[PDB]
């Protein structure tokens, strides 16, 4: 099966941070340390995503990969070389101080390449092109999704992808190919600005939104679908929860070892106010299906389900006092049961289609009768 | 003097930390980086203990050298080799799935040699044999103990002593030749099976065991003696003060330099429910008498007292809300009490066998006249 | 301009220490990690500046420079070497056990030498002499500092340095020649007691002084100027204010290369008991002016403020619910006021010299319109 | 079986080296890296071996432990830590410049404890007491050797060890108790000047003086004996060749579980003048049969041999025009043979006591016909 | 007394190099890794100083500091970068291509600039102003130095050093103030094109070539005057020989504290053809008089002497073959004789002025009678 590239899944989830439900544009940013996802950030109507990040991590952000989903201000980029990255990658589209508009706007984007070129920074783009099957094996195993299928046991999935499809390129992509030279050869990316290298970064720039809008379609806002009890153990908002989800569905497709893709994402609530975009949630862990570190591969018992990289893989301690979520694409194992609440997560977020069912290696049948633990499922409102 | 071996000291620790009062058998556990310990732990009722390290530790388990009294079952041992784990030793005795019943465990030890070769980390046997001095030693200081001391002021011991070892071998050990045979070809220990390598490993097993309900018999339940305040502010239940304490005894027989051993260990009780199989104890550092690391070498001006490496090498901080408590084999000296009140360790427990001497070079006067830290001692129930 | 070297502010800064509000006298501290101060500590009436160290960083003190105000005693020194310290740099005064009175203090002394040689951590003296325009570029700034020059807008400063120079020539230095010399042999500096190293010495010992009197006095207790609100909300001791004040203006003499000095320091204040000497506050992070390491290069427009680099650069997380104070030289910058609020910075002390102006690359005007955090600045009492 | 320690070996190869045939005593020296040995040195008439090893290695003294067999001079000592040398170990009977005689060899020793002091270098003793059983196995298989039992099959080895035991205690070992005491006073070791630790350094130095009288007699001048061919290709004088086989054999203690014990060193002879104590034959490389590094468990077939071992870990490359040798203390098996002659040794030296037989996993019919090598057996005089 | 600076040396050191006998224009170079200088190099008729330094170390130039006495071309920069080189210092007078002639020149500067700015490498300028006392120093000793001293005892000495002025002012600085500053804007130095830089840089260059002048007539070419024999055997060309020996009294001025400064410099001379522009001669190693490293500090018998670094920290083996000379600016020691000769070197050149002579903790004794080494000393000729 085709296997999603890591540094277009950080900048798949960098786009993706920037659409965080809440002159100068939002940005998102994947902050990535030793190739695991270790802050997840959004550009506050305060503050910017590359301050965010140092006030977040401070010192923490040396040799770490950034990922902005727009590149970073003048301000925002002596911040974080001071602070001590290695790679500040950025989508190639209008960056953060929109050059759609100013003297002003035009005068910081050549500061930062001033600063880039005395810097020892890797500011680059590691936007790479996918792989031919990658974008149909996306859209195939999205139709058979937990949460497709949910809404088709109640066509709709198509009509729903164009319009992701449409909003997500006139957001993250420059449709105008003059205007588009404009930022390249503003942004100090002369070399990306003649053919075939143009075109090459516009297809690929295009085929990484189809797959954002692909993904993003698969967790749909339709018909009063979201994540309610079967019945802390208030649910999040229907914007955060679908946002979360589909965190876990872009972690899916980074899946080897099976042919049927499981991503995890944990988020935690902090009770006091914060400086992030995303408000007082923040980014706990993620996981995804895979063979231990190693290639240490009766195949389905000497794999890490995507519970177990995300409390084994995480930044943040889980707060016993917080309000924590996992947000699983499919339903918790028994082994992962557990291990969701040993750790201390407080609402579990998943797709009960798998729910109750027996199979020769794994099973599905403590998540049913779990107690202490507030099980969210993809479903129709009760209300 | 005899001194015991690191790796002697952790395999005794995880074999003492399976009796933590509270088909598959129970685990203790010992997390171990940079040759200090960073974690006890024991198997819950719910979990195992392999997967409560990964819980409490995460990917802070890199490079860390885990001593099971078990094998891990394939389940957590894929865990611990995915989080980076880098020696897992355990006690070459009955699994963590009893091979003493099926089918299953069977099929499980095969699925953990399938990932031991496949996986990079040393799923090894550390056990090591005794020096020939060490058990006489060991016998003749736990009789000179400050609890059997104690005791003796108001042929016991020694009645205690051989409870503990019937008590310590139809646990921690195979009695029977054919059912280990069975158990060391079935984990994999092959090259172990044959004397004299046979006759070996289960002469250096009961070696150890015999050390452990000697050192277990130190601290013993006998006429209702235990750990009282001499007159939170709350005890710890007797189980766990006896338990804690004979920790420190074992740490006590690592005293490199001085002819008499004393030994720490601090723990602390979270405010909020735990995964972990000691309940909401944790582990926060331990100590023994040593010269500062590098031999350092009056030759006791120049020690590092068993509280002092306790506060030094400790992994967890001492949280101001929690109840954090000291378990010192011997009366805490001049020098220790500022440290141990200072750190905000709130109960001490201790022998006060040597409260109120004045020697030379170390002084007993101000654990007497201590304010602020609970004191508990060994010594009758006062009611 | 001249630039203060790296060990001298060290080294000031731990004289300073020493003066924290409130047989062994008193001796401050910095703990340096990676040329980057991770605590700064004093010693308390009950323990010591290097037991509290040991108390506060533990095992985190390995690969630390520390930089006592005083020699550290035989207790206070294997502690130290035992975590991990590789340099421990001291003030050549009196050091913390007296010799200004006894036998016990003199055998103390040679116990270090012992300990010293026996151990592998360098105790030796970091001091250096001062530039040659240093010490009048110090006078020269800090008569034009924001609160000398806010006091005049209300010939004073010269009285206070006088002051200044007196109490801390009979406290940080050994007048008598005769007196000097024992102590250096007493503390095995036997090549620093024969001319022309001994003159040295004293010399660059007088002008650390002379430059930390002039320091100190930049921020005087003249007449009732003080940190007030410019109408938690609740403002700190007055002694507390001035004294991390003077830590900031320390941090402003180590500008690399802007004509204006600006430093920065974060203290916050625990809720609970403290060990140290400076009470319930402790320290968070330092900074100054300073442009990105690795030397990058409109010149004002690729620095890192002293907000910013104490946010970047602090040791400890700015706890939501405890009391955070940061201390600025200058007014922060409409670059510095969004990132202090956004850092949970629950106070400011600041100058407000440079408040309501706009300049080209900087601005002033968002600390006047500041919601959410209480600011401080230097004025007379308002009651 | 008693397996001799790394540090005990070092030292008795460097005792050994002092004894290479050719006010101030000779002294041996063996240069240490990475567990391997890089070097072995003798002192020549005109240099010291402190300062042949600066010559012949340089800067790669960096990170080296250097085990002399005298305390080396201040000017020796001084040379070797601005290298970079770990540790430098001695042996603690009499140093360089003899005291046995004056005023400037107790005052330089006093300038070695000084440059001690003040220097980052591990000058210390890392004599450590052997094994009970290993002086007994020592000597139990020296009898059995291949070269005692071809003298044997042509009462006597007792007889040359005693005289042995004469020479090299006279030399290596102080045997007036007072005399010995001035030594450890004037060399900085007076914490070993006191009973037990004077009774227990001296008696471990008889015990490493024994074993090495009985390797050194194992390889015996009796009678006309001697390594000589089977009718370059001219054999090494006869002290030279005994020398260097006492080195294979004092290696083959180091034998990794395995009842026989063998042992390799190669010698290549320099074609110009050397400032070595060896003359023109300097030292390639040394290895025992053991395991690999790791673990790898028909129990022979995977167990490396003494001459594989010393062509891997070989400090020295093997110059085709120089005359390189190989001293194996048994006869080459038929995997070695090759690699010998493939590697370009030009000689061999070894005990044809199992040449020609073929056992189940190990053959000796390639050392009968090995064309392209000259093969040297331990054998009476042909005339 | 002042002490030469690292970076300050080095690139003198390269300056000096490029006045090695023998549109582009010749270039010195300094290959200086670990701080040690491990080759100089010089530009051939046929190469250039950063093509020949690739083809001499290849790989070696990993985390090496290049300094180059003109700004390397576009060919050369590409591979010394690609190697892996750490920072290219040069001296910002003229580029290798000379722009004082070209469309071609003026063209391949940018294309460095743009080369640098895309790699990673520092491309800088590491030219650091003199101390004060620093150039009245260097001219006072100078005066005093063997040489000067041997011709005196035969006002000359400034005669010299105005004509070395004169010559290296016109050579190595661009006199024209227009001149200079289109370099520094065509070579990426806009930074430093505005006053007080620009007359800041100009000021420190010419106080280079002052030093480098006033070094450089301590050897001087006066009358007849050479290094000829005092009673292979032949000696080195007069030129060359001057030149290493000024690179001896370069490092002289790098003495850590003697007021008496020793370098020492290790040349050989290759038996075929070279690629260098030194021609068949290759550099060894350097030192000079300094405490070992490490902190270490009768205070002359704690020195490694200027001949023993060169020994201890060369970078290539002297070759027995090869004809390798050392040039010491004071006649070597009894101390540093027998190291000399031990370590195979076959010519000394060095000044006979303290010769024979026998102070307290040093004696010059062993160098009058040292035979197998040829020893060449400032002398008039004797034809
Ligand atoms: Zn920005
Ligand atoms: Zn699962
Ligand atoms: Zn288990
Ligand atoms: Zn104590
Ligand atoms: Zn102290
Ligand atoms: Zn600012
Ligand atoms: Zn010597
Ligand atoms: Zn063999
Ligand atoms: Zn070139
Ligand atoms: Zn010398």
């Amino acid at each position: 099966i085709p296997r999603l590239s890591k540094v277009n899944l950080f900048t798949l989830l960098s786009l993706w941070m920037e659409l965080f439900p809440a002159q100068v544009k939002r940005t998102g940013l994947v902050v990535v340390k030793n190739m695991k996802i270790v802050g997840l950030h959004c550009s506050s109507e305060d503050l910017h995503a590359g301050q965010i990040a140092l006030i977040k991590h401070g010192s923490r952000l040396k040799n770490c990969d950034l990922y902005f989903s727009r590149k970073p201000c003048s301000a925002c980029l002596k911040m974080i070389v001071n602070a001590g990255v290695n790679r500040i990658s950025y989508w190639p589209a209008d960056p953060e101080i929109s050059l759609l508009t100013s003297e002003d706007a035009k005068l910081d984007a050549k500061a930062v390449e001033r600063l880039k070129s005395n810097s020892r920074a890797h500011v680059c783009v590691l936007l790479q092109p996918l792989v031919c099957y990658m974008v149909q094996f996306v859209e195939e195993t999205s139709y058979k999704c937990d949460f497709i299928q949910k809404i088709t046991k109640t066509d709709f999935y198509y009509e729903c992808k164009q319009e992701r499809i449409k909003e997500y390129e006139m957001l993250f992509l420059v449709s105008n190919e003059e205007m588009h030279k404009q930022i390249l050869m503003t942004i100090g990316l002369e070399n990306l600005c003649e053919n075939p290298y143009f075109s090459n970064l516009r297809q690929n720039m295009k085929d990484l939104i189809l797959l954002l809008a692909t993904v993003a379609s698969s967790v749909p806002n339709f018909k009063h679908f979201g994540f309610y009890r079967s019945n802390h153990n208030q649910s999040l908002p229907q914007e955060i929860a679908r946002h979360c989800m589909v965190q876990a569905r872009l972690l899916a497709y980074r899946t080897e070892d099976h042919k049927t893709g499981v991503g995890a994402v944990i988020w935690a609530e902090g009770k006091s106010r914060s400086c992030d975009g995303t408000g007082a949630m923040y980014f706990v862990g993620c996981g995804y299906n895979a063979f231990p570190v190693g290639s240490e591969y009766r195949k389905f018992r000497y794999i890490i389900h995507a519970a177990q990289n995300a409390l084994t893989f995480r930044c943040q301690e889980i707060k016993p006092e917080e309000r924590s979520m996992i947000f699983v694409t499919k339903c918790p194992c028994d082994e992962c049961v557990p291990l969701i609440k040993g750790a201390g997560i407080k609402q579990i977020y998943a797709g009960d289609v798998d729910v109750g069912k027996k199979k020769a290696d794994i099973s599905y049948m403590r998540f049913g009768e779990l107690e202490g633990v507030s099980k969210f499922t993809w479903q129709l409102n009760p209300s």
